């Protein structure tokens, strides 16, 4: 069946939901974040509308660049398929 | 956010996709699957097409009237979430 991948592309789109609360939360605009990255605006917004995707070293960074520590995400997130 | 409902409804959605590999695989139609049921087809067909939800105790039945081990298909979809 499709079940591995269909699950898969929910819980990177919750990722996602996630991210941009926290985003959000911190107060800092999607220009902003990635002038602290040192890339161009369109990594984020792609990055936060799905058009591509995030790997973990990226996602590491573009947490830290908002403030929120990865590593408490990522537990965050596993704790929602207990 | 709303991630624990986007994850819920996957995990949902790919037990769906299973089930129906599953009484596909058995080579048995809604309406025998209904009959084996003691149940309208509507019942199968709502189930089928996610227009009703499935509770843990009919998943049960639906499971057993396709000849399929309820509980090795919940373990199987489970492992799809390490």
């Amino acid at each position: 069946s499709n079940a591995t991948k269909t699950i898969h592309n929910a819980r990177y789109q919750a990722l996602l939901d996630l991210l941009l609360e926290a985003r959000s939360a911190a107060g800092i605009t999607q220009k902003e974040l990635a002038a602290r990255l040192g890339r161009p605006q369109s990594f984020v917004s792609k990055t936060e509308n799905a058009e591509r995707r995030l790997d973990v070293i990226e996602f590491m960074d573009f947490c830290r660049g908002i403030g929120t520590d990865p590593y408490a995400l990522l537990s965050k997130l596993e704790a929602m398929t207990p």
